[PDB]
RNA sequence: GCC
């Protein structure tokens, strides 16, 4: 039937400067030392990206499929949606999101101006008024930080983003945004994955686990995702968007969104050329991560069926898919899985890696992540979220002119503070940069589903006990696997390895301790690890008054 | 670019 895409041959053009990295990066060149291997994505690679991604779409479904879509969209009926004014669209737009053609940014946006208010209202009006002009939309290479491989040929090429005017992703949100924060978890309640911190993503996938006689568990994850999603997926979605209740002006809004801009539409680059035609998601407007997380549950769940899983427990983000079912030996599992694949295949969602039964949960990745094992300090099995380190290690060393890694440490040690990498490397090599620069009391932005979080390091320690718990201080004995994983990233990227990191702990831990005051509990919270007389650790007070749960929606 |  379809392609993804069409194109006119212009080309994909940049936003303005690609950064270049510079001949010394006085931050991260004592935590690696072959920054050659760190490279940001550009504009150059957008055309090997288009490639890949434009291929002829044919789906056909079927009674599994048809019978979960029903199931859904009696689900959603049972939510109630509004309107937002265009006044709390306009304010829950972020700081520096990309200007408008029609002279007016972000800033005037935020504040109310009249001229913006003015405009965004004619827009509103036009898409009540017009149900069907295609809405032009910018397409841009976007631009990410990654460690060369070369077992996976060299350097990735930037994926593709594709977005309206900021006039029209104000009027988006002023149709959709509500939805967005009710139906994922209306729909599939505790498989909606956006809704759990590391330590209850764990906590879940172990009960689940654990409920089983027998158990069996798979990851999955759609090749090219965006691309795969047919126009009748999209009109998919708006039917079970439409089957909340919702004010009239709503469903007039939602289906001239759907029809002028999600299911497709033309697209020019920065330069404002013709650059090609689009029959496929939108990566870049609202309902991007609702509707891949929505249609990638119908699919998947469908799948299941299909393919005969026995007692499915799914945990879904975006593309990304874990389910935890009853084995049927494994002569059977690797024969449904097969089943599994062939059907989300016939539904265009094939797979990039087939997937695999497994028989352990250490096994297992999704969302570039996996559930491990340590001992804590009493002896007993301690399980926590970690992941390979090797891109938070390359992001940890980009630096330029205009960015400053350090937000980028941060962020690692907060999500990921139990792990032997973020304890023993990311955890003393962020310590040592702020005594030195003497800005251990400065607060900075940590960066999570696009909000950010002022934090100050010298709260560090409540933080984590908040969020991770009070043995995240005290895990010893990582596994095989873990410590296999850690030392080769960091042979890999020049890193001193373990036992070095751990002489420098030593001395960081020491001038933490020197400073009293917050700074002397950072000392001997989060580097007990390091020392031989390991202290008794108790419950921060500090803790106690914490509420940290929006930070994971 | 969006959650
Ligand atoms: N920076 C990103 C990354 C992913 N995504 C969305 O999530 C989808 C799945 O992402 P992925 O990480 O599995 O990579 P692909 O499946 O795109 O190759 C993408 O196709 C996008 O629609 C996004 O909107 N922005
Ligand atoms: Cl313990
Ligand atoms: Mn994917
Ligand atoms: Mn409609
Ligand atoms: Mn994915």
């Amino acid at each position: 039937s379809s392609m993804s895409y069409s194109w006119t041959g212009a080309l994909i053009t940049p936003c303005g400067p690609e950064e270049e990295k510079l001949p010394i990066n006085p931050l991260s060149n004592s935590l690696l030392r072959y920054h050659n291997k760190v490279y940001c994505t550009t504009s150059k690679s957008a055309s090997q990206r288009a490639k890949k991604v434009t291929f002829d779409r044919t789906q056909v479904l079927d009674a599994h499929y048809d019978s979960v879509l029903k199931d859904i969209k009696l689900a959603a009926s049972k939510v109630s949606a509004r309107l937002l004014t265009l006044q709390q669209a306009c304010q829950l737009t972020p700081p520096h999101s990309a200007r408008s053609k029609y002279g007016f940014g972000a800033k005037e946006v935020r504040s109310l101006s009249g001229r913006a208010v003015n405009h965004i209202k004619s827009v509103w009006k036009d898409l009540l008024e017009d149900p069907q002009t295609p809405i032009p939309t910018t397409i841009m290479a976007k631009n990410e930080v990654f460690c060369v491989d070369p077992a996976k040929g060299g350097k990735k090429p930037a994926r593709l983003i594709v977005y309206p005017d900021l006039g029209v992703r104000v009027c988006e949100k002023m149709a959709l945004y509500d939805i967005t924060q009710k139906l994922p978890q209306a729909v599939m309640g505790a498989s909606y994955g956006f809704q759990y911190s590391p330590a209850q993503r764990v906590e879940y996938l172990l009960k689940a686990w654990a409920e089983k006689k027998d158990p069996m568990g798979f990851s999955y994850d759609t090749r090219h995702f965006d691309s795969t999603v047919t126009e009748r997926d999209i009109r998919t979605e708006e039917s079970i968007y439409q089957a909340c209740s919702l004010p009239e002006e709503a469903r007039t809004a939602i289906h001239s969104l759907t029809e002028r801009l999600y299911v497709g539409g033309p697209m020019f680059n920065s330069k404002g050329q013709t650059c090609g035609y689009r029959r496929c998601r939108a990566s870049g407007v609202l309902t991007t991560s609702m509707g891949n997380t929505i249609t990638c549950y119908v699919k998947a769940l469908a799948a299941c069926k299909a393919a005969g899983i026995v007692a499915p427990t799914m945990l879904v983000c975006g593309d990304d898919l874990i389910v935890i079912s009853e084995s049927q030996g494994t002569e059977e599992d690797e024969r449904n899985l097969r089943a599994f694949t062939e059907a989300m295949t016939r539904y265009s969602a094939p797979p990039g890696d087939p997937p695999r039964p497994e028989y352990d949960l250490e096994l297992i990745t999704s969302c570039s992540s996996n559930v491990s094992v340590a001992l804590g300090p009493r002896g007993r099995r301690r399980y926590y979220l970690t992941r390979d380190p090797t891109t938070p290690l390359a992001r940890a060393a980009w630096e330029t002119v205009r960015h400053s890694p350090i937000n980028s440490w941060l962020g690692n040690i907060i999500q990921y503070a139990p792990t032997i990498w973020v304890r023993m490397v990311l955890m003393t090599h962020f310590f040592s940069i702020l005594m030195v620069q003497d800005t251990l009391d400065q607060n900075l932005n940590f960066e999570m589903y696009g909000s950010v979080y002022s934090v100050n390091p010298l709260d560090l320690p409540a933080i984590i006990e908040r969020l991770h718990g009070l043995d995240a201080f005290s895990m010893h004995t990582y596994s095989h696997h873990e410590l296999t994983r850690v030392a080769s990233a960091l042979r890999k990227l020049g890193a001193p390895p373990l036992r070095v990191w751990k002489s420098r702990a030593r001395a960081v831990r020491a001038s933490l301790i020197s400073r009293g005051g917050k700074a002397a509990v950072c000392g001997r919270y989060l580097f007990n690890w390091a020392v031989k007389t390991k202290l008794k650790l108790t419950p921060l007070p500090e803790a106690r008054l914490l509420d940290l749960s929006s930070w994971f929606t």
